[PDB]
């Protein structure tokens, strides 16, 4: 299936996905300060993204998106929208609207000597539309 | 067991294994209030032998495994413990020695916010033997 394949994609690619983003992790949060060490990740499928009942199991079920650092929260959503209801809303979480993203895979190394680095979907291109 | 066997298994699987703890997620952090929202979680692994040696891939090169709670967190490793460095020595992510985990399959459900659950593996047990 897509998601299992996407999960084995090595890094530089970039896809394209369209459906919708059913969930964010954390879920709540109230300032951009949550993601000095915290990072702001969203599920995406476009596979029975409405039901009820669903379990998300990121790579077989929906892909992990990572956004990887707070400067590029701020450029996507803005300092001042950067609680979970707010950013909610935007990503339109309880909406049908659809989205449509492009996603790249990055080798994420975090801190300093790293974690160590691991791969991962980072968000290149988000349309509200359509 | 299969690292896609792992990401299949139907919630409230329990798996005995044996590897390294080979990273932490967040990487740094200073105190226990740090995981009010964020999630402690820890990477797994069988290490290799004579060979690299690096990218993670979760679910596919290693299992995620998560401490759900800050009472979680304390109960393993202990309030005056939890800053990264600390954790690590605890872990021993810088010595060779082999760790064993038990790892159960749990709904995450999650302030239940507009969120939906995620099955994922949950530290049941841990030895450093």
């Amino acid at each position: 299936i897509s998601y299992e394949q996407l999960s084995l994609a090595s890094v530089g690619s970039v896809e394209r996905l369209e459906g919708k983003i059913v969930g964010m992790n954390p879920p709540q949060f109230a300032s951009i300060n949550e993601f000095k060490y915290c990072t702001l990740k969203l599920y995406f499928t476009q596979l029975l993204p409405n039901v009820p009942d669903k379990v998300l199991v990121p790579g077989v079920n929906c892909i992990e998106i990572v956004i990887p650092t707070r400067e590029r929260i701020c450029e996507l959503f803005g300092v001042l929208n950067c609680q979970s209801d707010k950013i909610s809303d935007i990503l339109l979480l309880e909406k049908p609207d659809r989205i449509s993203v492009e996603v790249e895979r990055i080798l994420w190394d975090n801190d300093k000597t790293a974690s160590p680095g691991m791969a991962v979907w980072s968000l290149k291109n988000i349309s509200t539309d359509t």
